[PDB]
RNA sequence: CUGUGCG
């Protein structure tokens, strides 16, 4: 009892003297009996955490446990009926209510579940209380430990230990609590997953035994190699007999180039009433196909004014809310109208007008007549109201002048408050003349009437004239795309559709002003009209604005992409005369898919890849052509198909035989142009419906769909599950009257037996292998932890997976999102099967070395022109089964491993009984359609299922079935099954023929490489080889592996994981990489965007994209940044790089090269000093007296000291003045040491600290997703907002800082040819007016730090003189001439991180772990035109 | 309450 007295003394001594805690302390002190003492101690601890949480976040403790309605009625607010919710904390302030329910959870799954439950409850309460008109912002305080402010750490730990011992003693003495509650509290108080199932009671009933018996019955896994070989031989003989007699149909055909071309040409012969289109006629039709295309190729041909200045000024001041958002709008319209009148009287201007309407603030088109009527009404109203009191002359003109002056004065006062003066907006106050009201009312304009043609019932210009060879069309599309994307930024305010007020985006083309007019705001598809002041209503269309990002500034990039592709097939003799047309066709295709980004066009372009793969092959699936045809609707889609057909027929002509690799590369890049179209969904609901029908139809064909199963599985449902498990294994083949039924899900007992026996006897291996309410009142009593488990799952319920889609190029992929507990449960299976496949070889899914081995093997196979068989597998997800994996694992033969296999079987059976939740949107759409059909002819299978369930009451919510694996959930298990099944299939093929096959598989993809024997059998025995291929297909089918119709047999090209290899030439997916860099723009800090673009372009250069195109892409990214008017500092992107900058160097080296380019002889002296310094630190000295004596002192003074220490010529006074503007000098930009911040953020992220922060910031962003165009407009909006944080936490605009810089005349800007800005800041002015000089950083110091970091990371060669390349003389410029290149790969870590904390310019040491490219393929000419950097 | 920016 000594410990009891010690604990009582400790709690009496070290408890805070809170009056709330005094009652509980008095209750605790009086306690004698261990049971009530335990209970009171638990209450005291719970009260401690509750009070600490309430006070920490500023809330009042709810000791009375009053409901929300009771508190509201007590505090004077009436509320309607509310759900029973008791908030732990509550506080009212003004119109803001805070609820602060707090909980403590030691487990991660329990923590996540409780946080989500509390968040849902608070959302429900907020939705209910919204009618009360009281704001309620949820606040959840989850803690992973008991530590808090009331009790110190060691006292809290000792109290917890003694109280837990007390509860153990009470349980073993009187057993007051149940076993369930006792175990729950012990697990919640004691503070890997494989042994986590040991603490759960096993309630596996006879259902699990019956499932195991089903997966064991009829399966023989003890067969010897001889018996397996005999069975395989007999199976093959029967297959040969039945394939020869025709009882089994073949699934492959020999590749016929003419027949393939004819099938492609007649892919859509029902509305395309031709097969050979004239290319000139195609150009004529393309330049007039659609209103956008008509505008792109038509003859639209023809000093800032005061209107623009005033419009920008009033657009800025309208955000400050000087203020009733109706009167300031009228004043702003009048001011802009006065500015326009001033411009027209001074120099006869016409910009900003669209006939009788003018462009006011907030992008609004405002009618002149309505403006002047409103102005006269307002002026007269205030005249008749004001003069009712006194006797003075109103003088309407002077009234308007006074209102203008007051509004302008208030706007100026608000604008200077952030630090912006009106003269930087260049507005002239002489536009407000004494003659103002009469001038604005006696103003008349007559012109065109802007309209929007919402229907499609002629074109104002000549529809032809712009040549395809030029870049005019791409520039026009760029401007139109920018206008379309900017149309989404307009704030929400309030047939010939000639309107009085609309919204407009202005863009200039060929010296003429054009307006994009729309009548609806938001990020949604709407009707747009292109209008002009000369002729109104140029055209009208129905574009979706958020699908027009990739072409915004990409005219040069796309033109150079087309030029490179054309230069590939340029020396072909047969294509010499038909070389212009190809170019035109290529150009046309690109323009089309940029003008009309359609999912159907994306699919049509994607299928060309499989067509061209089959064209250069030897055998292809007979159903390939049917799979290449998907429905086309619009005229532009059919035009695209016709253009693609013409290009293919030109390139893949029978008369053309010279350079087949180049033409294959060209056609593959044409196909991969589909990546230019955005992968984002056009219609979310339609994609959800398609995802659900793809998920449901195979389960209906199999016949097992369990509608709304309970958490406790019904006996009939269990019987049906066992029946379908047996049915999955009852697949016959080649030994029945009917024969095999292809593509039907399931496996054969015979072939499962053969595969398991082959695994068991080693035939598949190689030589290298062989009271209760009070507990609920606690803030730490866990309630969601499972305590037992049945065959169907834990007692907390079967596994839930919500179904969604992940959007890709060419459709979507099903996605199953589960609870965190379910994710941990699945991770056990995934880790086990990942390790099991890691023991074997050939799986290229998770291994990177195995993928390199596969690449080398494919290169060798193609070099020797052996047979390569590239396979995809159709419906790998839906057709595969967790029960199949269970049956495979139960028969494989490899103490505690029996227990491990039992746990794996239990988890797999849990995955068998998973419930997939139907999306709510799908159910709502089905209910609406059903109501409209029954109250008010297709009736799809899913529609029929929904209708049948609807007519009988119960609405489907969850679906359970045998025939489904989570797409990506049981992914490693599927990879292991594919590995072993393909090893068996190759073994059987070797047992049949004389050759052998080496296979590499990644979980749905495979490349099979045939040795010489099988290739020779192909040439000298086509029938035997074809029968072998059909037998491989049949064997795969017997093992639930369905070869895709897109798989190809051939010696020309080998493909695996979207990588293509041919002999001699390389196959870069240039269009894919170009589109990837054009669709990579986010709303992050601009340097992070620059780093992402640099990484993508590094990958592109590695994969073969020429360096000039990559430089153009970098220029495009900087153009995007410049549109947001973010200053281009020298640390964003280098747009003059060469091959050596990407191969030998890194991002830091590229920044060094950019800085050296900016300032020529100012980096030479620094480099001499750096060479001396690097030599001294390499000899072993000076290491400790430089990192803390120079990197800790001030800048611009340590450089001279370092130079005089090393005996080198110090930098001149001119050199030390070079600086760059760092807008993140004091704090990072508001986009809503650095290495120390990263370390803190990574340490406080796993579970112990910051877990709740990560979960909250992830759930906030979970129900918030946007497009790339939305990200770009958000970036522009943020960079135009108050994103720059000052030294004293103040918020400033970028324009504020730039105006402050302009205030000082000593500082001068200097801009590179590419827009990179660096400043010369004289040293005489750097300490007086420190308001803005603190944002500047010396350039030489940053260069020195980055150069030391790069020298340490890469070597001393970076410190040599950068001598340029000499004449060369003359080498042939063959575009398809590739060269392989490899980059040259503790004491210095401290110095590198010391450099990182001192150079706030680039992330130097954090870039190592965020994978470095290990292989480069460049162009020989570009490599030989690179610079030289040699250490001397 | 947050953009007015066509390299
Ligand atoms: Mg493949
Ligand atoms: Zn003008």
């Amino acid at each position: 009892e000594d410990d009891m007295a010690c604990v009582k003394d400790l709690v009496s001594k070290y408890l805070a003297d809170n009056e709330r805690l005094s009652r509980q302390k008095l209750a605790f002190l009086v306690q004698t009996e261990p049971r009530m003492l335990l209970m009171e101690g638990l209450k005291l601890l719970s009260l401690c955490i509750e009070i600490d949480s309430c006070n920490a976040n500023g809330c009042e403790h709810n000791s009375e446990d009053k409901s929300v309605e009771r508190i509201l009625h007590d505090h004077g607010i009436l509320t309607p009926s509310l759900c029973f919710v008791v908030p732990d904390g509550y506080k009212l302030t003004g119109n803001v209510l805070i609820l602060l329910e707090c909980f403590v959870r030691s487990s991660p799954a329990n923590f996540e579940q409780k946080y989500i439950e509390d968040f849902k409850k608070l959302e429900q309460l907020k939705e209910d209380l919204k009618s009360v008109d009281i704001n309620l912002i949820p606040l959840i305080d989850g803690r992973t430990s008991f530590y808090n402010e009331q009790i110190p750490d060691w006292v809290n730990d000792k109290l917890r230990d003694t109280l837990f011992s007390l509860l153990r003693y009470a349980q073993e003495s009187n057993s007051l609590f149940e076993e369930s509650e006792y175990s729950r509290l012990c697990e919640s108080l004691s503070m890997s997953g494989v042994e986590s199932l040991n603490v759960l009671l096993d309630n596996r009933s006879s259902h699990y035994e019956e499932i195991i018996a089903s997966c064991h019955q009829g399966i023989n896994n003890k067969l010897t190699a001889h018996e397996v070989k005999l069975q395989i031989e007999e199976e093959y003989q029967v297959f040969r007999n039945r394939l020869r007699k025709g009882e089994i149909t073949g699934q492959f055909l020999k590749v016929d180039k003419s027949r393939l071309l004819n099938d492609f040409n007649n892919l859509y012969v029902d509305e395309v009433t031709a097969t050979k289109d004239n290319i000139e006629h195609l150009i004529y039709q393309f330049k007039r196909a659609s209103p956008i295309l008509r505008f792109l190729y038509a003859n639209i041909g023809e000093k800032e004014c005061q209107m623009q200045y005033w419009r920008s000024f009033l657009n800025k001041v309208k955000s400050l809310r000087i203020l009733t958002r109706r009167k300031l709008l009228l004043i702003f319209d009048a001011l802009i109208l006065l500015a326009s009148i001033h411009d027209q009287t001074r120099h006869k201007c016409s910009k900003g007008w669209l006939g009788s309407c003018f462009i006011s603030v907030n992008d609004r088109l405002v009618s002149l007549e309505s403006t002047k009527r409103d102005l006269e009404k307002w002026v007269g109203r205030r005249q008749q109201s004001e003069r009712s009191n006194t006797i003075q002359p109103p003088d309407k003109n002077q009234i308007l002048i006074s209102m203008f002056q007051k509004t302008i004065l208030k706007a100026t006062a608000a604008l200077k408050d952030v630090g912006i003066s009106v003269e930087h907006y260049k507005i002239n106050m002489e536009v407000i003349c004494p003659d103002s009201y009469d001038l604005i009312l006696n103003f008349d304009v007559s012109g065109v009437v802007p309209t929007i043609s919402y229907q499609r019932t002629k074109f104002p210009f000549i529809m032809g004239g712009v040549e395809l060879l030029e870049s005019t069309d791409l520039e026009r599309l760029s401007s139109l795309s920018l206008a379309l994307v900017n149309s989404m930024k307009t704030s929400s305010t309030v047939q010939v559709v000639r309107c009085k007020e609309a919204y407009c985006q202005e863009f200039l083309l060929s010296g003429a002003e054009f307006q994009l007019i729309y009548q609806k705001t938001g990020e949604c598809s709407k009707c747009y009209a292109i209008n002009d002041n000369r002729v109104g209503e140029i055209c009208s269309f129905y574009a979706d604005p958020k699908r027009y990002f990739p072409a915004i500034f990409s005219a040069e990039v796309l033109q150079t992409t087309v030029s490179t592709m054309i230069s590939w097939v340029k020396d072909c003799s047969e294509l010499e005369e038909q070389l212009c047309n190809i170019n035109s066709l290529t150009k046309m295709i690109l323009v089309l898919i940029l003008a009309h980004p359609s999912k159907r066009s994306q699919k049509l372009l994607q299928n060309l890849r499989y067509f061209i793969m089959a064209y250069v092959s030897d055998y292809h699936h007979k159903d390939l052509i049917d799979k290449l045809r998907e429905e086309l609707i619009t005229d532009v889609e059919f035009l695209l198909y016709r253009l693609v057909r013409a290009l293919v027929n030109l390139i893949l002509s029978e008369d053309v035989k010279s350079m087949m690799t180049n033409r294959f590369k060209f056609i593959l890049n044409i196909s991969y142009m589909c990546h230019f179209i955005t992968k984002e969904t056009p219609d979310r609901l339609t994609d959800q419906i398609k995802c659900f029908e793809k998920f449901l139809e195979p389960k209906l064909e199999f016949g097992h769909v369990s509608i709304n199963p309970a958490d406790v599985a019904t006996e009939e449902e269990l019987d049906d599950m066992v029946y379908n498990a047996k049915k999955f294994l009852s697949k016959e083949g080649c030994t029945s009257i009917k024969g095999p039924d292809y593509k039907k899900p399931g496996v054969s007992k015979r072939f499962l037996s053969l595969l398991t026996s082959s695994f068991n006897n080693g035939s598949l291996f190689k030589e290298s292998e062989v009271t209760t309410a009070m507990l609920k009142n606690l803030c730490f009593y866990s309630q969601e932890s499972p305590q037992s488990y049945s065959s169907t799952g834990p007692d907390t319920g079967r596994l839930k997976f919500s179904l969604s889609y992940k959007e890709q190029v060419g459709g979507n992929r099903e996605l199953y999102i589960g609870d965190l507990r379910t994710k941990m449960f699945t991770r056990l299976i995934e880790d086990y099967f990942e390790a099991l496949s890691l023991q074997l070889s050939g799986s290229c899914l998770n291994n990177e070395r195995e993928f390199e081995n596969a690449i080398l093997s494919m290169k060798l196979n193609v070099s020797l022109a052996h047979v390569s068989y590239s396979m995809d597998h159709s419906k790998w997800g839906p057709m595969m089964c967790p029960f199949l994996f269970l049956a495979t694992l139960q028969n494989l033969i490899f103490q505690a491993d029996i227990k491990g296999r039992d746990y794996l079987s239990t988890l797999l059976t849990w995955h068998m009984h998973k419930m997939v939740e139907i999306p709510f949107n799908v159910v709502s759409a089905m209910m609406k359609s059903f109501i409209k059909a029954q109250l008010g002819t297709t009736q799809s299978i899913t529609e029929d299922f929904f209708y049948s369930n609807f007519q009988i009451g119960v609405v489907p919510s969850h679906v359970s079935s045998i025939l489904d694996m989570g797409q990506g959930i049981l992914h490693n298990t599927s990879d292991f099954y594919a590995l072993i099944s393909e090893r068996f299939i190759n073994y059987a093929i070797s047992c049949i023929c004389g050759g052998t096959i080496d296979a590499y598989t990644s979980s749905d993809d495979q490349i099979s490489l045939f040795d010489q024997v099988l290739t020779e059998l192909m040439q000298r025995d086509p029938e035997e080889f074809k029968t072998l291929i059909e037998f491989h297909y049949y064997m795969s089918d017997q093992l639930n592996k369905f070869v895709s119709p897109k798989s190809v047999i051939g010696r020309f090209v080998a493909e695996f994981k979207s990588r293509f290899y041919v002999w001699g030439d390389e196959v870069p997916l240039l269009t894919k990489f170009v589109a990837a860099a054009l669709h990579n723009i986010k709303c992050k800090e601009p340097h992070q965007l620059a780093e992402t673009i640099d990484t993508i372009i590094d990958q592109s250069v590695a994969n073969g994209v020429p360096v000039h195109l990559c430089n153009l892409i970098q220029k495009r990214t900087l153009s995007l940044l410049q549109y947001a008017r973010y200053p281009i500092d020298p640390f964003l992107l280098n747009c003059e790089t060469d091959v050596r900058d990407w191969v030998d160097g890194n991002r830091s080296y590229r920044i060094m090269r950019q800085i050296e380019r900016l300032i020529p002889d100012a980096c030479g002296r620094i480099r001499s000093m750096l060479r001396k310094l690097y030599n001294k630190l390499k000899t072993g000295q000076l290491h400790e007296e430089f990192t803390t004596n120079y990197l800790s002192s001030e800048h611009l003074s340590s450089l001279s000291n370092l130079c005089e220490l090393l005996g080198v010529e110090p930098p001149s006074e001119s050199d030390l003045e070079f600086s760059w503007l760092n807008l993140a000098a004091h704090h990072p930009l508001r986009m809503v040491p650095t290495i120390v911040k990263t370390i803190q953020n990574k340490l406080s992220s796993t579970f112990t600290r910051g877990a709740q922060k990560l979960l909250s910031e992830a759930i906030n962003k979970s129900a918030f997703q946007s497009s790339i165009a939305s990200g770009f407009v958000g970036l522009c909006r943020t960079l135009g907002s108050k994103c720059v944080r000052g030294p004293n936490k103040e918020s400033l605009y970028i324009k504020s800082i730039q105006s402050l810089i302009s205030d000082i005349q000593g500082i001068e800007p200097l801009i590179d040819s590419h827009g990179v800005q660096y400043w010369r800041v004289p040293l005489n002015i750097r300490d007086g007016n420190e308001g803005v000089i603190s944002y500047f950083r010396p350039l030489l110091w940053d260069y020195m730090c980055i150069s030391l970091s790069t020298a340490i990371e890469l070597g001393a060669w970076v410190l040599g003189e950068p001598k340029k390349v000499r004449v060369l003389e003359f080498f042939k410029h063959n575009p398809c001439d590739y060269f392989p290149l490899k980059p040259a790969a503790i004491k210095f870590l401290d110095l590198c991180v010391a450099l990182d904390v001192n150079c706030e310019a680039l992330s130097l040491v954090s870039h190592i772990v965020k994978k470095r490219e290990e292989h480069y393929i460049v162009l020989s000419s570009e490599l030989r035109l690179s610079h030289t950097r040699t250490h001397e």
